[PDB]
């Protein structure tokens, strides 16, 4: 047959990390420094559970400048994945208060995967006590797994664009959540 054809959109607040877990999984490079995207497109060929895909994948812009252009991207999104910086509590509660409601009203019944992002900075000794100075503490995973389950996502993955660790994974998982499995 030909390779399955599935449109993955990303969506989160500025600065999550969406362009780097793009431009990693795709490059697997982290581009050099920081700067907003509008909506870049990129791809992967790949096998997942011995079926061929192509792999579209539609970058948004998480800043509240580009709501009214943000649902462009959508028309035919297979699967989403709303993600939040496992170092930014706000972008987390972003997830209830403005990324499912978008991504249920414009994708109705389609998987979802709930990406929390940053993760080797979950695990910097620095970053944590200077969180701390703040009052903020980062978000574990029982905490991230529950957001899932109340968005009604397929999946809680955590990730590093920058070590990619559990990057593949991600993206294995947005494309396991659309394919039909065996009987
Ligand atoms: N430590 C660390 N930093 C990361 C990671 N991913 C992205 N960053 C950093 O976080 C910042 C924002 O990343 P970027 O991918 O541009 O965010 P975005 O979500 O695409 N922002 P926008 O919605 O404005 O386009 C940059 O400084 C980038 O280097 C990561 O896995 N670990
Ligand atoms: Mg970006």
């Amino acid at each position: 047959g030909s390779p399955q054809a599935i449109k993955c959109v990303v969506v989160g607040d500025g600065a999550v990390g969406k362009t780097c877990l793009l431009i990693s999984y795709t490059t697997n490079a982290f581009p050099g420094e920081y700067i907003p995207t509008v909506f870049d497109n990129y791809s992967a060929n790949v096998m997942v559970d011995g079926k061929p895909v192509n792999l579209g994948l539609w970058d948004t812009a998480g800043q509240e400048d580009y709501d009214r252009l943000r649902p462009l991207s959508y028309p035919q999104t297979d699967v989403s994945l709303i993600c939040f910086s496992l170092v930014s509590p706000a972008s987390f509660e972003n997830v209830r208060a403005k990324w499912y409601p978008e991504v249920r009203h414009h994708c109705p019944n389609t998987p979802i995967i709930l990406v929390g992002t940053k993760l080797d900075l979950r695990d910097d000794k620095d970053t944590i006590e200077k969180l701390k100075e703040k009052k903020l503490t980062p978000i574990t995973y029982p905490q991230g797994l529950a957001m899932a389950k109340e968005i009604g996502a397929v999946k809680y993955l955590e990730c590093s664009a920058l070590t990619q660790r559990g990057l593949k994974t991600v993206f294995d998982e947005a494309i396991r959540a659309v394919l039909c499995p065996p009987p």
